[PDB]
């Protein structure tokens, strides 16, 4: 009735009310509007876009739609990072400790879920006795004592923003920044946090394929951000190939453990610094950039970070020692090597399908109620750039499994060797203001 | 998927495949395909557009979509006429005769719908005893005996533009020139004609508003006649004001009977020749549209069509003295004259809101049960471009009821009066090859 005219105010691109957009929401939400109303109106957007005030009101909408988790009691700035998938990403093992390390409320609601590998509850919880067995209060008092800690994702956040993806996947209108910006967004604010880092991934191994895309989409998201209220930054980084060696549960788990002592690899240090850098000025503990990242660099070295890893841990009944003694993680039974067929410089490393491939070993859900096997998973032995001779292993594959036929198989694919090779910019572009 | 990337191929205004087409359609139509596919489909399609290859494959699919007649059995070649809906418009009735008498095979399938005024199927109730419903060998002997028979439009003829014109209407994609180019064309090929013309009305009533898009909708239609074989002609003619001066049922019957004597209304006239001219020409009964307007004059002038119209009765049980004898026609029990209340010249008639008018006497239905009352409707006194003195009466109300003032005031609110004012030109312009 209404929303015929929404749509076509739309198809000329007129720039949307506040009032109505509410209407198509929460229309849309509670099912008064059909979904071929709903994508009609998806592709007109995607064809003539949204103002940044059209996008804020959007957003908020769609936090609206469901359940807010109100953080006030617990004090201080809580910044949030979200990152756009990425195979092998540790920072949000490493970046909770490190920042509360520096006294930034890092107050993390995360979950399970489908992947490659599993959540961060799944990786956390491979240390011996760790939990989210606790209530709001308690997850309250730990945040302010200790300025870190972790609770289970509550069920009804932003459910306009799951129907709507859901239909934008099976309408392809889910390559819209309008959209994107606003349902990422969205979900961050409903969780409750006040600042935000994005970390916008970039790459041929990228949902944003494009850099061109990529720092566009950020732009986007930070302008929403400050359009309501909720100090926004933005790394673009790079994911053509797997972030660190790690590529599993237990295997990034220690891995995060490295980076927490300032001995991670090159490329997960830099961006666990740049994200923490972003992190620590938006929570007033630093004026600049390099300030922030000196104290993340001393509280590396410091063994604080480490420590503040280890209260956080024993706080919710993990096993601390594991800290300490790696080796007390779950073990994989059997480590077998994939040696290259060819010498050279590796070329490509197709991060998605390693990510599969450590998958396949048990390391992550295909399926709703799939098991993780959080021992599993792959250690790269060679990044893109490095040189490698014949017979030399690429990849140590870690299983409970005799027989990883099929897993080698996708590595070999998916690893490719030439005369010469430049690895690409890591971190690529910061956005501000 | 397929749908989906079928729709991102259009997105990115990449031309479909004839495959990628039928499998829409055909699934479409069985419901494989789910609605809100089908409108991001036709958004896409709204924005990206078409080519005359794909309007064509599209127009066919949407054809094979349901059941086909197939009028093979009657000879000559059987043109047929589309108009694009006009207010008072009785060219069918005029027509159907006049081009039988020179032997052009007169094959109408035509329905009763809702609108302003009943169709031609209610306008032909008006003869009483005249009915629709006889076999396809009764209407297959007919036409070969005497070139002009009407019949209903029955069963699913483009089942898929049935339900595709539901969605791009409640999904606000109705206004794309390939959607409707095809849905015009499929339910006309689909009828069995050989050749066809296209009556695509501009101005302030009737769908398309602008002479630049009336003519853009109607070489498209042309091109797509002519891709398929059906050689296509098309008049872009103005309705900005409604057309001759009846409007209604027994009105229009009674007006076509004065133009089927060479002594209807000036561009009732005028458009019935044009229209005429190019079906002669499209039936291979004049090599010229000056000798094809030659023919059809003659016929007025003879009687020939008017004893066609007789001919044509007679054949479908309607009582033919009627013609002859007017006031037949069911009568109308009250006759009111709408003074005018300013001298002038009278430059707008708001042709789809007289429309209305007479729609809310009883001539037309406003949904799809309500019952048309034949003898009503509405007498326009001037036409756009007449001189009007103050309480000389602009229209006249044909009523079965006392208390119109709803009517009357919707007359006066659309009729509007000034110093000076010309019509229209009535024919913009034809497209002949
Ligand atoms: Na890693």
């Amino acid at each position: 009735m209404r929303m015929v005219d929404i749509i076509i105010k739309k198809q000329n691109g007129k720039e949307l009310t506040t009032e109505e957009i509410q209407f198509f929401v929460n229309g849309y939400t509670d099912g008064s509007i059909p979904d071929y109303q709903a994508s009609a109106l998806a592709m007109a957007i995607f064809f003539r876009d949204m103002s940044d005030r059209e996008r804020a009101d959007l957003t908020m909408a769609m936090v609206n739609s469901g359940e807010t988790i109100d953080l006030s009691a617990i004090e201080g700035i809580k910044v949030d990072k979200h990152s756009t998938g990425g195979v092998g990403d540790t920072t949000t093992l490493v970046l909770a400790p490190l920042v509360a390390a520096l006294d930034v409320p890092v107050a993390k609601m995360s979950g399970r879920g489908l992947g490659h590998t599993g959540g961060t509850i799944d990786k956390l919880e491979a240390i011996d006795g760790f939990h989210v067995e606790l209530t709001k209060r308690e997850f309250i008092k730990l945040v302010n004592r200790d300025k870190v800690a972790v609770i289970g994702q509550s069920g009804n956040l932003t459910p306009a923003d799951k129907k709507l993806y859901a239909l934008r996947d099976v309408t392809g209108t889910v390559n819209s920044i309008p959209l994107i910006a606003s349902s990422i967004m969205s979900k961050k604010i409903a969780a409750g946090a006040d600042a935000i880092v994005l970390d916008v991934k970039t790459g041929a191994g990228a949902f944003m394929k494009t850099e061109e895309d990529a720092a566009e989409l950020a732009k986007a998201m930070v302008r929403i951000g400050n359009n309501v209220g909720r100090q926004t930054m933005a790394v673009i980084s790079d994911m053509s190939q797997p972030l660190g060696f790690a590529i599993g549960n237990a295997l990034e788990v220690k891995e995060a453990i490295d980076t927490l002592k300032g001995e991670g690899p090159e490329d997960l240090h830099e961006l666990v610094l740049t994200l923490g850098s972003q992190m620590v000025v938006l929570a007033k503990k630093a004026d600049t950039l390099d300030e922030a990242r000196a104290k993340l660099e001393e509280v590396m070295k410091n063994g604080k970070a480490l420590e503040k890893f280890k209260d956080f841990l024993k706080n919710q009944g993990g096993d601390s020692s594991i800290v300490d003694d790696p080796s007390k993680l779950p073990q994989a039974a059997y480590q077998i090597d994939v040696p290259a067929k060819e010498a050279g410089v590796v070329s490509e490393i197709v991060a998605d399908e390693i990510g599969v491939a450590a998958m396949l070993l048990g390391a992550g859900r295909a399926t709703k109620e799939d098991e993780i096997d959080l021992a599993v998973g792959i250690m790269l032995r060679k990044k893109v750039g490095d040189k490698v001779e014949k017979g030399e292993p690429l990849v140590t594959l870690y299983a409970n499994r005799e027989n990883v036929d099929e897993v080698i198989a996708k590595v070999y694919d998916n690893i490719r060797i030439a005369a010469e090779a430049k690895a690409p910019k890591l971190i690529h572009t910061l956005i501000t203001e």
